[PDB]
Protein backbone atom coordinates (compact mmCIF):
# COMPACT_ATOMS: atom_id res chain seq x y z
CA UNK A 1 0.00 0.00 0.00
CA UNK A 2 1.11 3.62 -0.32
CA UNK A 3 1.57 5.29 3.07
CA UNK A 4 2.58 8.91 1.74
CA UNK A 5 1.98 10.61 -1.34
CA UNK A 6 2.80 13.90 -1.94
CA UNK A 7 1.60 15.94 -4.32
CA UNK A 8 1.41 19.62 -5.56
CA UNK A 9 -1.49 22.24 -5.94
CA UNK A 10 -1.46 25.99 -7.07
CA UNK A 11 -5.25 25.84 -5.49
CA UNK A 12 -4.39 25.10 -1.61
CA UNK A 13 -7.05 26.94 0.01
CA UNK A 14 -10.17 25.62 -2.21
CA UNK A 15 -8.18 22.43 -1.51
CA UNK A 16 -8.09 22.56 1.84
CA UNK A 17 -12.17 23.55 2.17
CA UNK A 18 -12.89 21.17 -0.50
CA UNK A 19 -11.42 18.15 1.49
CA UNK A 20 -12.21 18.77 5.38
CA UNK A 21 -16.03 19.74 3.42
CA UNK A 22 -15.61 15.89 1.98
CA UNK A 23 -13.22 14.19 4.59
CA UNK A 24 -14.27 15.87 7.63
CA UNK A 25 -12.05 18.15 10.36
CA UNK A 26 -10.91 14.60 11.86
CA UNK A 27 -8.90 13.21 8.32
CA UNK A 28 -7.85 17.21 7.49
CA UNK A 29 -4.78 18.34 8.71
CA UNK A 30 -3.23 21.67 7.77
CA UNK A 31 0.10 22.78 7.88
CA UNK A 32 1.09 26.67 6.98
CA UNK A 33 2.02 25.51 2.97
CA UNK A 34 0.71 22.25 2.89
CA UNK A 35 -2.48 19.78 4.22
CA UNK A 36 -3.12 16.38 4.41
CA UNK A 37 -6.14 13.88 4.32
CA UNK A 38 -6.41 10.58 5.72
CA UNK A 39 -7.42 7.82 3.25
CA UNK A 40 -7.85 4.48 5.22
CA UNK A 41 -3.96 3.55 5.54
CA UNK A 42 -3.38 5.96 2.93
CA UNK A 43 -2.17 10.00 3.42
CA UNK A 44 -1.52 12.29 0.50
CA UNK A 45 -0.24 15.85 1.48
CA UNK A 46 -1.03 18.35 -0.50
CA UNK A 47 1.72 20.92 -1.02
CA UNK A 48 1.98 24.38 -2.29
CA UNK A 49 3.25 24.44 -6.01
CA UNK A 50 5.38 26.57 -7.62
CA UNK A 51 3.66 29.60 -9.01
CA UNK A 52 3.11 29.51 -12.45
CA UNK A 53 2.31 25.45 -12.63
CA UNK A 54 -1.37 23.88 -12.27
CA UNK A 55 -0.14 20.72 -11.06
CA UNK A 56 -2.73 17.85 -11.14
CA UNK A 57 -2.48 14.22 -10.80
CA UNK A 58 -5.16 11.08 -11.18
CA UNK A 59 -5.52 9.51 -7.82
CA UNK A 60 -7.84 6.27 -7.42
CA UNK A 61 -9.35 5.46 -3.93
CA UNK A 62 -10.21 1.48 -2.67
CA UNK A 63 -13.48 1.41 -2.02
CA UNK A 64 -15.63 -1.69 -0.67
CA UNK A 65 -16.39 -4.65 -3.31
CA UNK A 66 -19.90 -3.77 -2.17
CA UNK A 67 -20.31 -0.42 -1.97
CA UNK A 68 -20.09 1.12 -5.54
CA UNK A 69 -23.38 2.52 -5.99
CA UNK A 70 -23.22 4.38 -1.84
CA UNK A 71 -19.55 5.54 -3.07
CA UNK A 72 -20.80 7.14 -6.23
CA UNK A 73 -23.98 8.79 -4.25
CA UNK A 74 -21.84 9.86 -1.79
CA UNK A 75 -18.94 11.48 -4.27
CA UNK A 76 -21.46 12.95 -6.67
CA UNK A 77 -22.55 15.25 -3.18
CA UNK A 78 -19.52 17.03 -3.73
CA UNK A 79 -18.91 17.79 -7.58
CA UNK A 80 -20.79 16.97 -10.69
CA UNK A 81 -19.96 13.06 -11.41
CA UNK A 82 -17.30 12.74 -14.55
CA UNK A 83 -18.63 10.88 -17.61
CA UNK A 84 -16.79 9.48 -20.45
CA UNK A 85 -18.84 8.60 -23.74
CA UNK A 86 -22.10 9.59 -21.88
CA UNK A 87 -21.80 7.29 -18.95
CA UNK A 88 -21.31 8.18 -14.99
CA UNK A 89 -19.23 5.47 -13.93
CA UNK A 90 -16.83 2.50 -15.49
CA UNK A 91 -16.54 -1.00 -15.39
CA UNK A 92 -13.02 -2.30 -16.32
CA UNK A 93 -12.81 -6.13 -16.55
CA UNK A 94 -8.93 -6.18 -16.75
CA UNK A 95 -9.68 -5.41 -12.47
CA UNK A 96 -12.87 -6.66 -12.34
CA UNK A 97 -13.83 -2.93 -10.66
CA UNK A 98 -16.45 -0.12 -11.19
CA UNK A 99 -15.40 3.36 -10.85
CA UNK A 100 -16.63 6.82 -10.84
CA UNK A 101 -15.10 10.06 -10.49
CA UNK A 102 -15.03 14.01 -9.86
CA UNK A 103 -12.37 16.26 -10.37
CA UNK A 104 -11.39 18.36 -7.10
CA UNK A 105 -10.36 22.52 -6.91
CA UNK A 106 -7.24 21.64 -8.34
CA UNK A 107 -8.29 19.19 -11.36
CA UNK A 108 -7.23 16.06 -9.91
CA UNK A 109 -8.87 13.04 -11.41
CA UNK A 110 -10.57 11.59 -8.00
CA UNK A 111 -11.89 7.96 -8.70
CA UNK A 112 -13.53 5.54 -6.44
CA UNK A 113 -12.71 2.50 -7.37
CA UNK A 114 -14.64 -0.83 -6.16
CA UNK A 115 -12.83 -3.80 -6.90
CA UNK A 116 -15.05 -6.55 -7.00
CA UNK A 117 -12.85 -9.48 -5.74
CA UNK A 118 -10.15 -7.83 -4.72
CA UNK A 119 -11.81 -5.73 -2.07
CA UNK A 120 -13.67 -6.44 1.31
CA UNK A 121 -17.60 -7.03 1.58
CA UNK A 122 -18.14 -4.42 4.55
CA UNK A 123 -21.64 -5.21 5.87
CA UNK A 124 -21.88 -1.99 7.00
CA UNK A 125 -22.42 1.62 5.26
CA UNK A 126 -20.65 3.84 3.38
CA UNK A 127 -19.27 6.98 4.50
CA UNK A 128 -15.35 9.14 4.40
CA UNK A 129 -14.81 6.86 7.33
CA UNK A 130 -14.98 3.60 4.76
CA UNK A 131 -12.13 5.16 2.11
CA UNK A 132 -9.63 2.36 2.34
CA UNK A 133 -6.61 2.59 0.86
CA UNK A 134 -4.95 4.47 -2.73
CA UNK A 135 -5.62 2.10 -4.95
CA UNK A 136 -3.85 3.94 -8.00
CA UNK A 137 -1.45 7.26 -8.76
CA UNK A 138 -0.25 8.14 -12.11
CA UNK A 139 3.56 7.72 -12.65
CA UNK A 140 4.05 10.21 -15.48
CA UNK A 141 7.85 10.01 -16.64
CA UNK A 142 10.28 11.37 -19.20
CA UNK A 143 11.30 8.15 -19.27
CA UNK A 144 9.11 5.12 -18.96
CA UNK A 145 11.73 2.19 -19.81
CA UNK A 146 14.27 4.04 -17.33
CA UNK A 147 11.32 4.10 -14.47
CA UNK A 148 10.48 0.54 -15.39
CA UNK A 149 13.76 -0.15 -14.58
CA UNK A 150 14.31 1.17 -11.27
CA UNK A 151 10.85 -0.27 -10.46
CA UNK A 152 11.85 -3.18 -10.72
CA UNK A 153 15.36 -2.82 -9.61
CA UNK A 154 13.32 -1.49 -6.14
CA UNK A 155 11.64 -5.01 -5.88
CA UNK A 156 8.12 -3.91 -7.48
CA UNK A 157 5.95 -6.37 -9.84
CA UNK A 158 7.81 -5.22 -12.83
CA UNK A 159 7.20 -7.43 -16.52
CA UNK A 160 9.88 -5.43 -18.25
CA UNK A 161 9.16 -7.16 -20.98
CA UNK A 162 5.95 -6.34 -21.27
CA UNK A 163 6.35 -1.92 -20.68
CA UNK A 164 5.16 -0.32 -23.75
CA UNK A 165 7.08 3.35 -23.57
CA UNK A 166 4.35 5.12 -25.46
CA UNK A 167 1.71 4.11 -23.33
CA UNK A 168 -0.10 3.35 -19.67
CA UNK A 169 1.61 0.23 -17.91
CA UNK A 170 -0.17 -1.08 -14.87
CA UNK A 171 2.71 -1.73 -12.10
CA UNK A 172 1.29 -3.90 -9.02
CA UNK A 173 -1.03 -6.30 -8.12
CA UNK A 174 -3.97 -6.78 -5.71
CA UNK A 175 -5.30 -3.41 -4.73
CA UNK A 176 -2.68 -0.80 -6.05
CA UNK A 177 -1.63 -0.37 -9.26
CA UNK A 178 1.01 2.77 -10.49
CA UNK A 179 0.15 3.82 -13.64
CA UNK A 180 3.23 4.64 -15.02
CA UNK A 181 3.29 6.30 -18.70
CA UNK A 182 4.59 9.30 -20.36
CA UNK A 183 2.54 12.57 -20.77
CA UNK A 184 0.46 13.52 -23.96
CA UNK A 185 -2.64 11.63 -23.70
CA UNK A 186 -6.10 12.65 -22.80
CA UNK A 187 -7.02 10.66 -19.13
CA UNK A 188 -10.67 8.84 -19.34
CA UNK A 189 -13.23 10.68 -18.24
CA UNK A 190 -11.29 14.52 -18.27
CA UNK A 191 -10.64 16.92 -20.53
CA UNK A 192 -6.98 16.74 -18.94
CA UNK A 193 -3.82 15.20 -20.84
CA UNK A 194 -1.05 13.57 -18.95
CA UNK A 195 1.42 16.15 -17.90
CA UNK A 196 4.45 15.66 -15.80
CA UNK A 197 4.40 16.70 -12.40
CA UNK A 198 6.71 16.20 -9.38
CA UNK A 199 5.25 13.95 -6.24
CA UNK A 200 7.03 11.43 -4.10
CA UNK A 201 5.82 8.17 -2.18
CA UNK A 202 6.58 6.27 0.34
CA UNK A 203 5.26 2.40 0.24
CA UNK A 204 4.19 0.17 3.35
CA UNK A 205 7.17 -1.44 2.81
CA UNK A 206 9.52 1.37 2.99
CA UNK A 207 10.31 1.75 -0.59
CA UNK A 208 10.15 5.42 -1.32
CA UNK A 209 10.38 7.00 -4.48
CA UNK A 210 9.89 11.05 -6.70
CA UNK A 211 8.80 12.27 -10.07
CA UNK A 212 11.19 15.32 -10.22
CA UNK A 213 9.53 18.55 -12.26
CA UNK A 214 11.49 16.76 -15.20
CA UNK A 215 9.80 13.68 -14.83
CA UNK A 216 12.64 11.46 -13.70
CA UNK A 217 11.49 8.53 -11.71
CA UNK A 218 13.96 8.39 -8.66
CA UNK A 219 14.54 5.24 -5.99
CA UNK A 220 14.62 7.31 -2.47
MN1 LIG B 1 -8.08 5.20 -13.02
Amino acid sequence: SIKQLTLYTAELDRMLAFYTNMLGAQHVHEQADAFTIQLGVSQIQFRAAADGTKPFYHIAINIAANHFQEGKAWLSGFGELLTENDEDQAYFPFFNAYSCYVEDPSGNIIELISRQQAAPVLDKPFSADQLLSIGEINITTSDVEQAATRLKQAELPVKLDQIEPAGLNFIGDQDLFLLLGPPGRRWLFSERVAVIYPLQMELDNGVSLAITETGELVIL
